[PDB]
């Protein structure tokens, strides 16, 4: 028949679909090679995937306590550091190794690609006491090939996960890979290579700290206030990686775990920086690792009123005590190092002391704003991308302002609720406010806690001769800051 | 190729569905579901056949793809690691969970599509529904009443034979009476009439324009009808998260 489309058509769709998630506030750059160098891994599955002995579960333990005053973090990350030169691998999440390779004892072909084809001779696996004695099978006739690679390669197998994992022989450069065969009796099925989403590492060098976590932030950024825990590193590795965070103006938080004597050793170092957080240890003591306690404040908080929190004066019960004199205290303060401290309150003695951050006039020295500010920008980032990616078109015009300040205005409203934004008493900031924006009377209605403008501006990029437009905002708003000392006299009569 | 009129159910293995999902990305009404090897058949690709199948468009209606017993089909994945790798590829499974001791259920109403296409299967049925509805109800004005006049009086007839229709989405559960921004100025764009999207209170929005123009077969001058309906999809929650603070 002719369809119904001659005389009524009615076309059905989703109007601004776009999504656009919304940034997390931990990562942990370990060593160990279980990890593969190119991917990045909600504490029952940490124990499950690194079993009971790694650090990874004792990490992730203390982790997945705290309260943060306000009834919790709920996820953690891990990526890969190569420490050390890597041969070639390949490497399955699904459940398998049920012991029934069985059927596969009729001349199993696989095919494996260095730059060429090389095709394995008859595997049987009918008896098949364990995997480990498949593996072993297939490593001894992955052996018997006279490719270099192939020489001397290592097949393990993983009972945690279900991972089967193949290494070459040579040590720093080297290309491999598994095809999809034709051949009913293939095994690239039964194990996980070349199916689904296989991890294919190449060879490499012993590599560097600050360039491998470009590379693991390079797949994915929803974290915040990473560290690397593992040995602790050299002087000049920390001064790299410090460095390289104060690359990017506001975005992480990095935290490093120094003893006392090595204090006064940094903060030369890494002075300036912003971003960086320097925690005190105890020598001669248990691990307690306390280079988290920041990173555990800053992932517990959900941006919920109320919820600007102060670093300082939070408890620690799980780490042991660090400084307990007024003069060493005033020596570790010069360096701007974080610690618990004890003082007597009436017969009762612990609590994170200073919430303070190394870098410069310009940046955030309090670990709050710098929190807050992170969530500012990514706020701000997602609404100005989400209303790119539904609306049809931006008009650069009186709407443009006024529909970009429409979308702004929710973010900037719940901002004050947050308490980030606190509407406080100085003339130099007066007259600095009346000096950055033409509009005077502006600092007096930063009474309401903020100041935004738009300006619409046109420019040519250099890209190509075409003329493209573009937006310019400013926003100023008055920081949130918390009482940290009381003074007072009482007089009688 | 046609928009929002049916769905295709398909069923893979767990190592070849990250096979699909790059053939098949985008292709909006199409469904992915997880098969077990070395088991009994227990067909699953019609667990969303069939619960579109039952329902009947009564109040209430509207219902919801993920929390839905099938004691038939057999258990898929099991570990959470495994289902945050089948999600990445939007298949859909039955999966086990422990709740204080006893062990079943559909986990995901999702389809695979693009931004402007319905990702969860439940606002595809309604629009299916509401498509055929509106269609049905046209049709039949033009078959039934002797013509209709390009003026005035057409745009309020035809507005009046709509409006049953609409009531009856209002009680289905197709429209819900639900908080963006982004939403709001895109709506104030779409229509020129501002408002527009305050009213979207009630759940729904209709226009009528009867232009008038000249059809390709023929020179003659042929009118005819444009219509723009919005409203509020119906979406169910799917996760709850809560702190119970003492004293």
């Amino acid at each position: 028949m002719i369809s119904q489309s001659r005389y009524i058509r009615i076309i059905s769709g989703v109007g601004a679909g776009a999504p656009v998630a919304g940034r997390k506030l931990l990562r942990v750059m370990t060593t160990n090679n279980v990890i593969p160098p190119g991917i990045v891994i909600d504490a029952n599955a940490v124990l499950s995937y690194f079993g009971a002995q790694s650090e990874e579960y004792q990490r992730a333990a203390a982790y997945f306590k705290f309260i943060s005053k306000s009834v919790s973090p709920s996820s953690i990350s891990f990526a890969r550091w190569v420490n050390t030169a890597i041969a070639p691998m390949v490497v399955d999440n699904l459940p398998k190794t049920i012991a029934d390779f069985a059927g596969f004892s009729a001349g199993v072909l696989t095919i494996m690609v260095g730059a060429a084809e090389q095709n394995i001779t008859a595997i049987d696996t009918s008896a098949a006491t364990s995997m480990d004695n498949v593996a072993s099978i297939i490593q001894t006739e992955i052996r018997k090939n006279a490719d270099p690679q192939l020489a001397q390669a290592t097949v393990t197998w993983n009972q945690n996960t279900n991972q089967f994992t193949l290494v070459g022989a040579t040590i720093g450069t080297g290309v491999l890979a598994v095809a999809k065969s034709a051949d009913p009796q293939d095994m690239s099925t039964a194990l996980g290579w070349s199916t689904s989403n296989v991890v294919n590492v190449a060879g490499q060098s012993a590599d560097l700290p600050d360039a491998a976590v470009a590379k693991s932030t390079n797949v994915s950024n929803n974290f915040g206030s990473f560290l690397f825990a593992g040995a602790p590193l050299d002087n000049d590795q920390i001064k790299a990686v410090s460095a390289w965070n104060a690359a990017q103006n506001n975005q992480f938080i990095y935290t490093v775990a120094t003893s006392l004597a090595n204090l006064g050793t940094l903060f030369t170092l890494v002075n300036g920086n912003a971003g960086t957080a320097l925690n005190v240890l105890s020598a001669t003591a248990a691990n307690d690792f306390v280079e988290q306690c920041p990173s555990e404040i800053l992932a517990a908080t959900n941006y919920e009123p109320g919820a600007s929190q102060n670093y300082m004066y939070y408890q620690f019960p799980g780490r042991n005590i660090t400084v307990s004199d007024d003069t060493v205290a005033n020596t570790v303060d010069k360096s701007r190092g974080n610690y618990i401290g004890v003082t007597q309150a009436n017969g009762q003695q612990a609590f994170y002391q200073r919430g303070i951050l190394c870098g410069g006039p310009t940046d955030a020295v309090d670990m709050n704003v710098y929190a807050n500010e992170i969530w500012l920008k990514s706020a701000i980032a997602q609404a100005l991308l989400d209303l790119f990616l539904n609306v049809n078109a931006v008009p650069a015009s009186s709407t443009g302002e006024a529909m970009t300040l429409a979308v702004l205005q929710p973010v900037l409203d719940k901002a004050t609720a947050n308490g980030t934004f606190t509407y406080k008493e100085s003339a130099v900031q007066q007259q600095y406010i009346t000096q950055v924006t033409g509009d005077r009377r502006a600092w007096r209605q930063v009474t309401l806690g903020y100041w935004i403008n738009i300006t619409f501006s046109s420019y040519t990029n250099s890209n190509t001769g075409l003329t493209e437009w573009k937006a310019n905002y400013t926003l100023i708003y008055s920081k949130g800051d918390a009482i940290r000392f009381v003074e007072g006299s009482d007089v009688m009569i």
